C-alpha cells in the first residue's frame, strides 16, 4: 500500500483491469470517482524501487478481485501473469505506432555568429516533433574550425578531412541512432560531401532551409509540387568521350557561358527559384531522375565515361542529398564545382572510391 | 488542480507527455519517483465531473512543457487537441483487441434442483473469459416451466413454442448483443430447435462431466475425424425420405430404426468426448452440410423429409439447428430415443 507504486500501476495499466478491461476510473452507473483509489483491487500475488514490483500486483475490478482469489484453482499465479504481461505489452505497444527517437546533426558553415547559431539550433526539435520524431538529447555538430581559412585554394580539402574526420569520431554513434535528422547549410560541395559521408546509414531525414516562416528548416508542403525533366545538349552517345557536363538549374537557370567541346545535359525544375523544393517528396522525385534519367543515361550513352563535371545551383537538402545515392566503386568520379566570387564555376572537390 | 481529476488524466495517458510519450512515472536516470504528481506538467487551457474536464488538460514532460507554451506560435491549442484525441484514442483502442463483451443464454431441461442449477450457472462468466469474452451482464434464461408434463405425447409441442415466444420476447436484445455465449443441455430435439431459434456472433459451449469448468473445453484444436457410409447403391427420384443416423456418443445399431435409403455419419472415436473442441464442431458442420444434406439433395432431388436419428453430445443439435437453412433445405424430423419403444418422433425443422 505505497501511494508511489500504486500510481506507477494505475498508468502501466490504463486505470483498467487487467482481465475485463473495465474503466476504474468510472462509476458502473455514472460520471467520476475517487478513482483507483477507492474502486480498483489491486492483487498482491505473495509477500521506492520498481523491478518487477509493478511485475508482481495486478488491478481488478470488484466482481473479479473476488472471483480471483476465491479461485486459485481455475487462476493460478500462472495464467495470471500470463494475462498481465498480454495486457500490458498490449498497451505499452503504443510507442511502436507513435513518435520515435531521433538524434541531430547540425552543420552550418554560413552563420557565423554563435549566440546566433544557437538561437537557430533552439528549433530542431520542433521540426522534429512536427515530422514524426523527437529529439534523444544526442546532438552531433560538424566543427566550422576552419572559418580562417575561408578563401584559400586549399579550404574544400582541409574541410573535408575535418568533416570525414569527425563524421568517423561520432560514426558509432550516428549507426546506431533511431533516426538521424540532418540540418546542414554550406557551400553545395561541402553539402554533397557530407551525404557522402553519411550515406544511408539506416534512417537519414535532410531536411531544408527556407527563408519564410517561424520554422525556417521546417517543410512547407507536404506532397509533390515539381517536375524535374533533362535536357542533352548533344546529338547521340559515343566511346571516346570520358568526361560529361552536369548542369543543375533548380535555384536559378544556369546559363553555359559560365562553365569552363564537352557534351552536357541539364536537369531543371519547372518551377525555378528559392522554393524550387518545399517537400522531402520533392526531393525523393529529384534524386529519381537524378540516378535514373540522368546518371544512368550518362553511364549508357558513354560507356567508356571517366568522370562527371556537376555544375549547381540547387538548394541545401538537394546535395546533401545527392551525396547520399553515391555508389561507391560502381558510379565514376564525380567532381563537384561552386561557382566562386567573379572568376565563373571553380572545381571544388570530388567523390571517388 | 484537484488530484481527484489528475488520477483519471493520469490513467487515460498510460502515465505519459501525450507527444514525446516519455513516461513520467519513471526518472530520466533511475528507477521510480513519487511520478506524475512532481515529474508531470499538465497543461491547462484557460480556467469530479469529467465530461470533457478530461479533455482540457494534459500531460506534459518538463522539455516539452517549457517548449509548448513559450511558442504559442507553432504550437495551437488547435495542433494540441489534435495530438491529444490521436494519443489518448490511439491508447484505449486496446481493447479493440482485448477480451469482447458476451451476454449469456442458459437453458437445462436436465438438472432440475434449483440450487444446482444457480450453483452450476455460477461457472459461466469464467469459462466466457477463458474463450475471450467477458459476462456484460445480461443473463438470459430459457424457462423450463413445463417440467411437468415432460412425458406428455404432446410436450415437445408445447415446449417448443414456449422456447420460440421466449426467444422473440428477447429477441431485439439478442439481435444487438456483442457476443452470445449459449449453454444448453436438453433432449437432442429441443436442442436442435433451440439452434434453430437462433440462427445467427454466436457460441455453441459443451458439457463435460469431468473438470473444475464442466461447461470449458477440454481442446483448443481438431482431434476427430467425421466420415459418412451409404447404405444403398445409388440414388434415385421415387424416393422422398432418408434416415440420417448420427453416431457420436455412441453407435446406433438398425434395428432401432422404424426400406428407406440411409447414410450414417459417425466419428472415429465415438463415447462421451467425441467433442472436445470448438473445432470438432466446426468440423462437424462442414461434413454435415457438405458432405451429407447437399448429397443427399444431389442424389434425390425428389427429396422431401429426412429422418434424424441421434446420438450427440449437447453442442451438436444446437450447432445443427444454427446451420439449419430455411426454405432452402426439406423439413427435417428430429427423432428421440424413448424408454424401450425406440427412436420416436420428436419434432421437425421447416418454413
Ligand atoms: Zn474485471
Ligand atoms: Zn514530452
Amino acid at each position: 500500500i505505497p501511494e508511489r507504486v500504486k500510481s506507477a500501476l494505475w498508468s502501466i495499466t490504463a486505470g483498467r483491469c487487467e482481465i475485463c478491461c473495465k474503466k476504474l476510473y468510472i462509476s458502473d452507473v455514472t460520471g467520476s470517482l475517487v478513482n483507483i483509489s477507492q474502486m480498483a483491487h489491486i492483487k498482491a500475488f505473495s509477500p521506492e524501487n520498481n523491478p518487477h514490483q509493478l511485475d508482481n500486483l495486478l488491478l481488478l475490478c470488484a466482481e473479479h478481485h473476488k472471483m480471483i482469489d476465491t479461485d486459485p484453482d481455475d487462476f493460478p499465479v500462472d495464467w495470471l501473469i500470463k494475462q498481465k504481461k498480454e495486457f500490458e505489452e498490449k498497451v505499452d505497444a503504443v510507442i511502436d505506432t507513435q513518435r520515435i527517437k531521433s538524434s541531430i546533426l547540425s552543420f552550418n558553415s554560413i552563420i557565423t555568429k554563435n549566440d546566433e547559431i544557437k538561437n537557430e539550433e533552439a528549433e530542431f526539435p520542433k521540426v522534429l516533433l512536427f515530422n514524426d520524431n523527437y529529439f534523444d538529447g544526442n546532438i552531433y555538430r560538424i566543427n566550422n574550425a576552419l572559418s580562417g581559412i575561408e578563401h584559400d585554394p586549399m579550404y574544400y580539402d582541409l574541410m573535408c578531412q575535418s568533416m570525414k574526420q569527425q563524421i568517423e569520431k561520432i560514426k558509432i554513434p550516428l549507426n546506431s541512432s533511431e533516426t538521424i535528422s540532418v540540418f546542414a547549410i554550406a557551400p553545395q560541395p561541402l553539402l554533397l560531401y557530407l551525404g557522402y559521408l553519411l550515406n544511408d546509414e539506416t534512417n537519414i531525414k535532410i531536411y531544408q532551409r527556407f527563408r519564410t516562416g517561424n520554422l525556417k528548416w521546417n517543410w512547407e508542403s507536404s506532397e509533390i509540387t515539381n517536375n524535374f525533366y533533362v535536357e542533352q545538349l548533344y546529338t547521340d552517345g559515343n566511346e571516346i568521350d570520358t568526361e560529361v557536363n552536369l548542369i543543375l538549374s533548380l535555384s536559378a537557370e544556369i546559363s553555359l557561358d559560365r562553365i569552363p567541346k564537352v557534351p552536357t545535359l541539364i536537369l531543371r525544375s519547372d518551377r525555378q527559384g528559392f522554393d524550387a523544393i518545399k517537400s522531402n517528396e520533392d526531393v525523393n522525385e529529384y534524386i529519381s531522375v537524378f540516378r535514373n534519367l540522368v546518371v544512368e543515361k550518362i553511364r549508357n550513352d558513354f560507356p567508356n565515361l571517366k568522370c562527371i563535371n556537376i555544375f549547381p545551383a540547387t538548394p541545401v537538402s538537394v546535395p546533401v542529398r545527392m551525396g547520399m545515392n553515391y555508389q561507391k566503386n560502381i558510379d565514376v568520379e564525380w567532381k563537384i564545382f561552386n561557382q566562386q566570387t567573379n572568376v565563373g564555376f571553380i572545381y571544388s572537390l570530388s567523390l571517388k572510391g
